[PDB]
């Protein structure tokens, strides 16, 4: 029931943003929402080639940091490798069927491409760094302490998925397959979506950030600081992934563009509030290993976790949920000079 | 079935390019097929911004032209924007599922992205030549010349997608939904795959093409330079593009990937040959709708067709394919400028 042409001439503003008819032509001389269309053109004004940064003296600094300190760099890294690899593929997979309107179907593929930008960056520096960067990549997939940190955001993207196969499929209803019962709901469908989406708002909101602090700490200190050019490149894209996320549930728990979304959204808030706060959790439970063997120079597992707990409040706030946390100022504020945005 | 993170640590250097374990880390450090990156680092340095290219007086051009070029000129257009709307998306939606190899997924995603600008850039003409898109825009879906010409892309694809479904969720065998058999054969599901590629690989090298040649044409008269500059870039684009088909379907053939690739491209040689002969007549019969209100000097019916058998047979013996049309030169030796 999916089609890469919808044939019914349609009006595509008054589609809702998901779950409508599919996206036939791609234009872009006008929006539901103009802020997607904002978004792509941001994006696109911020494009850059990580081979256009050098990244030549890392390599030294990298080997003359103290043991501890060379861990807690490639973990962190690691792990935003990671999260790219997941970001390049997934909202083109995940959310590209469901999508309908135009802007919001471009901004999708230009959010994902600036993703694998990322990825390739992310290459360029494990490059750059060590021997064999097979050492690295082999370690991403069955790192015990990344799939924990990462724990769950697959799974998000891998259900929600299937079940877009079963409707697109089979349509809404209760069939049968091989002898077992199979019930096709499109209110369970966008709950799926809704919780997808607010997981990606807090891996591009809370997950990257806390990342982009560990490797901040190092620029700091002069240290790794071709790394340093390219995260805050990487930063500097996140916003605006993050501002396209955060509207997009807004639009949806607001209720202009889809009342049983909005509706969808209020029944499980209480669900929102505990999945934000599992990833805060996480987050703190990687610092807390990460910083095990020793702390480095001027970042440690209580303040990373402090700034955890910091940002997760602002993120949530932006989205309508209570906060988990005591309300504190920002607890590394030297951050800012490296958030350009 | 499908996982956006396969968790078994493979060696993706010995996947199959499709069908194999779903890439899970993204590493660009070393490659199965090389050709892959290359592609991928020659858009990424080929990256252009539309709306950066001046239109302003492709407006003046476009309204003192005779009503019938404005005709070929928009009905050409028209049918460009149509296709890069359903390759925005296409690359993204019916292959990305099936990948192995993490080169080529990159590559799919930089293509498909890089056609979104062919989009943008299409929106941005329209919008400076006349005085309201929709009516543009409106007329791409619902235009039945237009629909025939295009007549089985989305299809493809959407089979393609369709059956992808089912394997992801049912895998291969023969079940029973909703009380009604189905079956889900791997090696089908390959051979809808190739076929598509064969497919997409006929919509960039040649249908692409003859729609640029339309588009040339007028810059030839030193009518509508914007949207010539824009052509250009886009034919840069599209060469790659292309490149990146003819290699996927020839890596195949060679048996150098899945050896059921290999067994399929020659059992399903007909289909292919089929397939650009269907694609090359779909070509030829625009040409009625085309010129309609009339012809323009050197850009016609004939020349058209001739252009249409020139370039389909430079197509298909890029892939191993036995030539359909009668040998010949170059009809418009003169798009050469525009195309480098
Ligand atoms: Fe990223
Ligand atoms: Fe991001
Ligand atoms: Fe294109
Ligand atoms: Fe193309
Ligand atoms: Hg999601
Ligand atoms: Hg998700
Ligand atoms: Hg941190
Ligand atoms: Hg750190
Ligand atoms: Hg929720
Ligand atoms: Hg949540
Ligand atoms: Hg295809
Ligand atoms: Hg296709
Ligand atoms: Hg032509
Ligand atoms: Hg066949
Ligand atoms: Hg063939
Ligand atoms: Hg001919």
């Amino acid at each position: 029931a999916y089609t890469t042409f919808s044939q019914t001439k349609n009006d595509q503003l008054k589609e809702p943003m998901f779950f409508g008819q599919p996206v036939n032509v791609a234009r872009y001389d006008q929006q539901k929402y103009d802020i997607f269309e904002k978004l792509i053109e941001k994006q696109l004004s911020f494009f850059w080639r990580p081979e256009e940064v050098d990244v030549s003296r890392d390599r030294i600094d990298y080997q003359a940091l103290p043991e501890h300190e060379k861990h807690i760099f490639i973990s962190n890294l690691k792990y935003q490798t990671l999260l790219d690899s997941i970001q390049g593929r997934s909202p083109n997979v995940a959310l590209l069927p469901l999508i309908s309107i135009p802007e919001l179907e471009t901004w999708v593929e230009t959010w994902a491409f600036s993703e694998t930008i990322h990825s390739r960056s992310f290459t360029h520096i494990i490059r750059n760094i060590v021997n064999d960067p097979s050492v690295v990549f082999d370690d991403i997939v069955t790192n015990e302490q990344i799939q924990k940190r990462a724990e769950g955001i697959s799974s998000y993207y891998d259900e929600l998925i299937e079940m877009t196969s079963y409707w697109h499929l089979l349509g809404e209803g209760t069939h049968t397959v091989n002898g077992k019962t199979v019930t096709v709901s499109l209110r369970e469908l966008k709950k799926k979506l809704y919780l997808c989406l607010m997981s990606v708002n807090a891996l591009e909101a809370i997950r990257f950030y806390v990342s982009f602090a560990c490797s901040f700490a190092f620029a700091e200190r002069e240290l790794m600081e071709g790394n340093a050019k390219i995260i805050r490149l990487i930063a500097r894209d996140a916003a605006l992934h993050l501002t396209g996320t955060q509207h997009m549930l807004n639009l949806l728990r607001s209720g202009a563009d889809d009342p049983e979304m909005a509706e969808i959204a209020e029944e499980c808030k209480q669900e929102c509030y505990d999945l934000f706060v599992q990833a805060a959790q996480q987050e703190k439970d990687w610092a807390d290993y990460l910083f095990r063997d020793g702390s480095m120079i001027g970042l440690n597992k209580d303040i990373l976790c402090q700034y955890v707990e910091y940002i997760t409040n602002i993120r949530m706030q932006a989205v309508g949920l209570d906060l988990p946390f005591q309300t504190r100022s920002n607890p590394i504020p030297w951050i800012n000079t490296w958030l350009v945005s």
